[PDB]
């Protein structure tokens, strides 16, 4: 029976928490996961205060090597725009990238703005102020979201850019995915970006989005998976899943990563971390798919296992997988 600690990304926290509960039921091993955001995850694994870190934003090969870290992906999720719009039901509103960016720039202030009406010609839109919500904490969901906005809105690209933290033009700060979900629930007229489970499991309305190919798409597990079908995983785990081509490709998709040290000073901890995630790849798909996370292809799992064997060792050089 091991007691493991992880910290970081809230984007996959629902699935990690479910996996950890199940794992403990089945094996007795205990995994404590703190959802503090990706930036904090990276800080804590570098600091050696947890057995594993978690970040939705990948570290570069060079950064990993500088820090003695190894990164591997776990699941594929999607970022949606949770909304609180009087008189509309979930999934009714469509936004495109440009107009979403104009909302986040503060250029569009009301939900019946002409640019929104044009995207939604059959819909009766209220004269409700838009209450923009964004992350307060250093966030991989923010990194994915702003990566997307930079592709689709040039003004955003040039003035705000991409980051886990940026200088938000407008918008109230929510802590974690959970914090944004709570703000959207409490604020008539809100819009906030969250990983899909945080909308669905909180019964929040959400929008459709226009795909890179120009078609309205609903956020679903399958459509997150579709956004990754063009990914050449063999080349790198650090795949960009935003604004990808193809049918039914949800435009704000991302994988998410676990970070561990290559030289495990507590090798039994490291061994057990790998056993937990290996169990999750082998047995955890229904739990992920229940929470609308798409699973990595088997070939990717096999890449991860091969890489564990060559990268994760004790201080004497012995592999821990």
């Amino acid at each position: 029976e091991a007691s493991l600690t992880g910290a970081g990304a809230t984007f996959p926290a629902p699935v990690y928490a479910k996996w950890a509960d199940t794992y403990q039921k089945e094996t007795g091993n205990k995994v404590n996961y703190q959802g503090i955001g990706s930036s904090g995850g990276v800080k804590q694994i570098i600091a050696n205060t947890v057995d594993f870190g978690a970040s939705d934003a990948p570290l570069s090969d060079e950064k990993l090597a500088q820090e003695g870290l190894f990164q591997f992906p776990t699941v594929i999720g999607g970022v949606v725009l949770a909304v609180n719009i009087p008189g509309l039901k979930s999934g009714e509103l469509v936004l495109d990238g440009k107009t979403l960016g104009d909302i986040y720039l503060g250029k569009i202030k009301k939900w019946d703005d002409e640019a929104i009406a044009k995207l939604n010609p059959g819909l009766k839109l209220p004269s409700q102020n838009i209450a923009v919500v964004r992350r307060a904490d250093g966030s991989g969901t923010s990194f994915v979201f702003t990566s997307y906005l930079a592709k689709v809105n040039e003004e955003w690209k040039n003035n705000v850019g991409t980051g886990s933290t940026v200088k938000w033009p407008i918008g109230l700060g929510g802590k974690g995915n959970d914090g944004i979900a709570a703000f959207v629930q409490r604020l008539p007229g809100a819009i906030g970006y969250v990983e899909y489970a945080y909308a669905k499991q909180n019964n929040l309305a959400y929008t459709k989005l226009i795909s890179a190919d120009g078609k309205p798409v609903s956020p679903t597990e399958e459509n997150f998976a579709n956004a990754a079908k063009g990914a050449d995983w063999s080349k790198t785990f650090a795949q960009d899943l935003t604004n990808q081509k193809g049918e039914d490709a949800w435009p704000i998709t991302s994988t998410t990563f676990i970070l561990i040290h290559k030289d495990q000073k507590k090798p039994e901890q490291g061994t057990e971390v790998l056993k937990f995630f290996d169990w999750a790849y082998k047995t955890g798909a229904k739990q992920a798919n229940d929470l609308d996370y798409a699973s990595l292809p088997d070939s990717v799992v096999e890449q991860v296992r091969a890489a564990w064997k060559t990268n994760i060792k004790d201080s004497s050089g012995k592999p821990l997988y």
